[PDB]
């Protein structure tokens, strides 16, 4: 199971930690990929992701926009978790760098509601451009499932636990 996380909430835990690595130790039902609306998954934690999976998330990917068209900012779509989870729910943050509206963070959070319990990042921070500090606090306002969040970086991960 889960270890090493801190209690924020009833249902939202945090730890410094690479989701890479901790979906390869936790093999859990679900890890979330902040995914953009085309599945590229080029860099950030999609490209660790994809990475870990020898491509093979990067190929079904392709074939899924192939046939249903890119996905909404705010949207999600559930596809094969391969060696690292038995699902991945790739979700779309609004990019900042790219003009996209903040307001749909939520929406984007509402995604993890249809999963009891989830691994996951903090959508639209890191190279998505939003404050990391406003990502957890829409993630604990919004998510009501257990979610599980890894932050790679032990100077944000200890920014956020000390304003939280
Ligand atoms: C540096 C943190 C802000 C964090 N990095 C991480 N958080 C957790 N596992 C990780 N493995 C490798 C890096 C990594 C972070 C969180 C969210 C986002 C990104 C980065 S991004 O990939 O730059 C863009 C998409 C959203």
């Amino acid at each position: 199971s889960f270890s090493g996380y801190l209690k924020l909430t009833d249902n939202v835990y945090i730890k410094n930690a690479d989701i890479v690595e901790e979906a390869k130790k936790v093999k859990p039902t679900v890890v979330v990929n902040a995914a953009n609306v085309y599945l590229k998954h080029g860099g950030g934690v999609a490209g660790a992701l994809n990475k870990a999976t020898n491509n093979a998330m990067q190929v079904e990917s392709d074939d899924y926009i192939a046939t249903n068209g890119p996905l909404k900012v705010g949207g999600s779509c559930v596809l094969s978790g391969h060696n690292l989870a038995k699902h991945c729910l790739h979700v779309v943050g609004p990019n900042v760098n790219k003009g996209e509206d903040i307001q749909l963070l939520k929406s984007a959070y509402e995604n993890f509601n249809q999963h009891e319990v989830l691994l996951a990042p903090l959508l639209s921070a890191g190279i998505f451009g939003a404050d990391p500090i406003h990502s957890l606090r829409v993630c604990v306002d919004t998510v009501r499932t257990n979610v599980y969040l890894a932050v790679f970086d032990k100077n944000l991960y200890d920014k956020l636990v000390s304003s939280f």
